């Protein structure tokens, strides 16, 4: 449904959210980005983005697709382990994420396996990612793999089991604390897109990150 065969489609996250929409509110604040005319959005400090998974995925994610965003993050939050992106049930528990580890310096994707518990997807070695600075990580989710590329450099691929049904009744939410479904991760956001091609990552360019 989300993605049916055929280019392939993609989602704008930041529009889905409305976080402009907020920032032409005066919800957030609107700052420069990655580059001189790039514009970014602040968050976390408490304002909540997330929307009913139902209104988005009645049927859940496609078996192959890809996440790809451009953030920065500093001080405090370079410690901290936050879900980016997440879709949540009804009690906060994950059901498909990608996770930024700061405890660990890795990125995490965990997904629901045909069993209902929850596998991950370890990508461990990133301190790069951690410098304060501007960066693009980018997921592509494969039938039976799941590949990390930061800043348009494929990093690694790692082998993930088949996905099982996830749990609707919740929400898709962004920049929330990995163990606190309630508390809100202060970054920055400059691009955030789901595609139905899992191989889109493939041919992003990075000329933004000067
Ligand atoms: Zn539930």
């Amino acid at each position: 449904e989300l993605c049916p065969k055929i280019d392939l489609p993609g989602f704008d996250l930041i529009s889905q959210f409305q976080v402009d929409k907020a920032a032409s509110r005066r919800a957030i604040q609107r700052v420069v980005g990655s580059a001189t005319l790039q514009v970014a959005y602040k968050l976390g400090n408490n304002v909540d983005f997330r929307i009913p998974t139902r209104n988005l995925y009645p049927s859940g994610l496609p078996e192959e697709y890809s996440f790809l965003t451009t953030f920065r993050m500093t001080g405090s939050t370079l410690k901290k382990n936050w879900n980016i992106w997440q879709i949540q049930d009804s009690s906060g528990k994950e059901q498909v994420g990608i996770k930024i580890n700061g405890q660990t310096q890795s990125v995490v994707f965990s997904y629901k396996g045909l069993d209902g518990s929850l596998q991950t997807a370890a990508f461990s070695n990133l301190s790069s990612l951690f410098d304060s600075q501007w960066h693009k990580i980018m997921i592509g989710v494969e039938r039976s793999s799941a590949t990390l590329f930061v800043d348009c450099n494929r990093i690694e691929s790692l082998p993930i089991k088949p996905r099982g049904p996830i749990d609707i009744d919740g929400f898709a939410v962004l920049g929330k604390l990995a163990d606190n479904p309630q508390v809100s991760v202060p970054f920055e956001l400059q691009w955030m897109l789901i595609h139905c091609d899992p191989l889109r990552p493939r041919r992003e360019t990075c000329h933004e990150l000067p």
